[PDB]
């Protein structure tokens, strides 16, 4: 017989394929015993179980017939209602997804082919370089600092190359945490606009600001402008569950129908039980949560602010968050994250390598932290580590 | 400013992307007064909604930790262990999907490329050809008959092709309700053995035979045999619930592995709940369940064969099935399905137009009718309402 061989028999779009650290580090960090600062787990003391158990139980009892039945792919009629007032956009506009992950793979099938420039920032979300990467385009990047996109890069960018789209996460940005600040939002949209350029803006941690208010989106930005341009992502992942997997897409009705038809052959529909439960949910009380929500990770945050200046020795530089679940770290006299990596997780420790979050290489020497998961008492004990297991390298660098 | 233009802003991918007329016509079915013989939507009645209640109620209170987290990719241990149980492999080998829809959308991204000639049979389930089209694929058909695929057709086409895999779904065909024999699926094994080709057997329908025992499948045989070419796909979707959108993948660890990767890009992971719900349901009962469901099936498809041998033109023909949710009608004379299904609608009376089946087009005089979500009365009425329109159009060309 003709042997098969798998290398052999996959296609081209297998060698694009490769696993995230993110994701195979969660088996690691699931186990009991480690102190995780590695996937943007939040905190399991906002899960609201006794709430969702009795929402659930409803929704089967009394609407089971549509709770376990196929589904219109763009989702329940009273969550994209919901989304939509909360937005503020119509209820048409918004496409119900399977976490906003799957937003990145529908955006990067409508917009993407092989060869095709996509704008992005280095370091940036790697799951969205993952989900891109798979229909083969090249990869432009620019600095991410902390005031977000360097436009200036992206200006010079821009004059020689025409992205199909730019991923851009102005709120927290992940990995680096950055906060893109207001004028650059209203410079970034007049570059945009004057190119008539798509945005994909991910705003998964839109509601976790630790400030006073939040700046407009992109997104609002547009919509003021009356700009049809910006491809709006959004999640309750980051704000509720994101076991669930429910998230949204909102964009013009060209793209919308582009992206709707792109998700009946990636999964049919998003989980009706999941749906119905997120709106009951959030129906009443949305904001009061999101309050809490913000608390919760503003103490962690701080927490691992106090930990880091009294553990990490002054030549590391991390940043310091505005929002969201990570501190983003630069070790010096090139210094290995994969190396601090090895050592910290012998003092069962775990973080995120920023090598990956890096869509064309370089960064070995960062690191993304989250200060998501642990408490308190668990923040300040992992950064002891982490900081003891640093100074260590850094006497034999 | 440059004006933004969609259709010029989508990538070539975005060319292949169509609406699902599957997907479409839920919307319309759903809606009261509508009787539907479209998309294959379960009784009702056999929604085990009231277990499910309790079920989905007792794991967020007392897992709810582990049902609302992020989780990793493979899927929820026990439930990778229960269908390891069931189809006879390890749990290692096991991939939990969102639905096997996903699973059809991950292959395509493993196997084609553009350009790449894959082989399903004409006609096909249209999500397949959805799924596979994004790749740009050169489709590669054989008929689909009352043994399933022509396999004189096949032998000839593998002397002149080499299919990236072989798309087949032996038992009881989407949308022919085609149940391919043992003798069939030996020769069928043979085939692919000598050639070392990749098989994706879609088993949605595995469990919904109407005769004393169902038949092995071709991953049985190959596992039989030694041979590691079968892609097995399977899903609760038929037997349980659609809405929860939970299914598998069963494959050798290599395709495996691209499979998990790929669907870490997709979505991360299927929701945790809907995964636990699905074992806490099946754990204990499973077989009394699916006898059942075979029960209510076979009834259906009794009043179904009852009503078209009554209402329908001996001039049109169609399948008679042995298990499954489908029966296939094809219009004489070059009567277009899609001048019926108007004709039909008017009457409240929804049926799928065959040709999106055909993944390289023609077919415009077949129809699939789902006998799956009418009650006795409801296919009886529907049928006589459809065979009136039959009966109108019959006479005018
Ligand atoms: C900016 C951004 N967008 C999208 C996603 C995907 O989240 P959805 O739940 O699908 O909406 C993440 C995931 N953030 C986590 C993922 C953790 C994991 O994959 O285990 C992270 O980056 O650690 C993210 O940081
Ligand atoms: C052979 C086959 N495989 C896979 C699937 C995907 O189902 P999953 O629930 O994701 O496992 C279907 C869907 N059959 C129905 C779908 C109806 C709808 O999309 O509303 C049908 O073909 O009517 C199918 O017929």
């Amino acid at each position: 017989m003709k042997p098969l061989s798998w290398s052999e028999a996959f296609g081209k779009g297998a060698g694009r394929i490769q696993a995230s650290t993110i994701r195979e580090l969660l088996k690691l960090t699931q186990r009991p015993g480690i102190l995780s600062f590695a996937g943007g787990l939040p905190a399991p003391e906002l899960f609201p179980k006794e709430e969702a158990a009795e929402a659930a139980a409803r929704i089967l009892r009394e609407k089971g017939e549509v709770a376990l039945q196929y589904s219109p792919t763009e989702g329940y009629a009273p969550l994209r209602a919901f989304v939509a007032e909360w937005i503020g956009v119509r209820p048409e506009e918004v496409l119900i997804t399977t976490g906003s992950q799957q937003a990145l793979d529908l955006v990067g099938k409508v917009f993407l082919d092989e060869g095709s420039p996509v704008l992005l920032e280095a370091p940036s979300y790697m799951g969205a370089i993952q989900a891109f990467r798979l229909q083969g385009p090249r990869f432009l990047t620019v600095p991410a600092g902390e005031e977000g996109p360097d436009l200036d890069a992206l200006e010079e960018v821009l004059k020689r190359e025409r992205p199909r789209f730019l991923y851009l996460i102005p709120s927290f940005q992940n990995p680096t945490g950055g906060l893109t600040p207001l004028p650059a939002r209203k410079r970034l949209l007049q570059m945009v606009m004057e190119r008539g350029l798509v945005v994909v803006e991910d705003d998964a941690y839109r509601e976790l600001y630790f400030g006073e208010a939040r700046l407009p989106s992109l997104f609002e930005l547009a919509r003021e402008a009356g700009y049809p341009g910006v491809i709006y992502l959004g999640s309750f992942s980051k704000v509720l569950s994101p076991g669930l997997r429910v998230a949204f897409a909102v964009a013009h009705p060209e793209a919308l129908q582009k992206l709707v038809q792109a998700k009946q052959g990636a999964d049919l529909h998003t989980p009706m039980l999941n749906q119905m439960l997120v709106h009951e949910l959030l129906k009443e009380g949305f904001s009061e949560r999101l309050e809490r929500v913000r608390r919760v990770y503003r103490e962690k945050a701080q927490a691992m602010l106090h930990a880091l200046d009294r553990e990490v020795p002054k030549e590391v530089r991390y940043t310091r968050p505005k929002g969201g679940m990570f501190v983003w770290m630069e070790l010096p006299k090139g210094l290995s994250a994969e190396g601090l990596f090895r050592r910290a997780l012998e003092e069962n420790v775990a973080f995120v390598p920023g090598g990956p979050f890096f869509a064309n290489g370089g960064g070995e020497n960062t690191l993304r932290l989250s200060y998501a998961t642990l408490d308190r008492e668990g923040i300040a004990e992992g950064v002891r580590r982490l900081g003891r297991a640093l100074k260590g390298l850094l006497a034999l660098v």
